[PDB]
């Protein structure tokens, strides 16, 4: 759709990335803005994240980590749909099944951990993010927080389909994706990335969210907005599996430390 976005959304979606590639290394180098709090881990399913706060921009933060052992690889490959027990009023919705089993594993956890501190800065906005399997975690993640709290957004990065169109539906309203102007939910993809792709939209899988779709060299000029229903942007590309665009956005690589 519409090339180009400003310079302050660009750094926005920057600043997310960083803090999603940054979680397959401990949070090294994330912005001194943020303070580091407790350890989201469950060891069956090696799902890792962190929760973070940001007093300057007044935003409590909630991160994963992306696929970084055999045990994620398993969870990724899980393509069965299951409904999406965690909201009820999402009517008929249905999530990738293992990142269902991720969710699930840490979701008492990441519950109480933002409920602490949601009721200490109760001013404070709700954002989650991550990278790949992380994205879908901060995707399962948002939604449920989008049921019981107010300002909650959502930075995904090489999101796979993450799950049915009546979910994907249930975001776009809850995120109000139905305007670039209002969306809360920034669904970020890199050239041709081809996680995006996966599972296949006719096994019944759909994406919700706005499309920010980087094409090198990257840039604010080189990001395009994508919506609607036409196969567009990353999607049009064709990647296949893991490749070299999912695992660098804005120049930063999962893990490498070198921001
Ligand atoms: C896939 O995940 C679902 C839960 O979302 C689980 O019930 C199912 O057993 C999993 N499939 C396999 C093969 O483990």
């Amino acid at each position: 759709s519409t090339q180009g976005i400003s310079e302050d959304l660009y750094n926005r979606l920057v600043e997310m990335a960083t803090i999603s590639q940054a979680a397959y290394a401990d949070l090294c180098n994330i912005p001194s803005t943020i303070i580091k709090g407790e350890k989201i881990y469950n060891a069956q399913t090696d799902i890792n994240g962190w929760i973070l706060r940001d007093d300057t921009s007044k935003e409590i933060i909630t991160v994963f980590r992306g696929t970084g052992s055999d045990t994620n690889l398993q969870l990724d490959t899980n393509y069965t749909l299951t409904p999406f027990d965690t909201l009820p009023q999402c009517n008929d919705c249905e999530v990738h099944g293992g990142y269902y089993i991720g969710w699930i594993s840490v979701q008492d956890q990441v519950e109480s951990l933002v409920k602490q501190q949601a009721s200490q800065y109760p001013d404070y906005a709700l954002t989650v993010t991550g990278h790949s399997l992380g994205a879908s975690m901060a995707a399962l993640t948002a939604a449920q927080l989008s049921a019981t709290y107010d300002n909650v957004r959502l930075y995904t990065f090489g999101e796979p389909r993450s799950g049915n169109q009546a979910f994907a539906s249930y975001m776009n309203d809850a995120f109000q994706v139905s305007s670039p102007e209002t969306t809360q939910y920034f669904r970020v993809t890199h050239s041709n990335d081809g996680i995006p792709n996966l599972p296949p939209a006719e096994q019944g899988y759909a994406h919700g969210g706005v499309e920010y779709w980087s094409v090198d060299p990257y840039s604010a000029q080189n990001t395009f907005v994508c919506t609607g229903d036409e196969v567009q942007c990353c999607e049009a590309q064709g990647g296949q599996g893991v490749n070299d665009a999912h695992t660098t956005y804005f120049g930063m690589t999962s893990g490498a430390c070198t921001w």
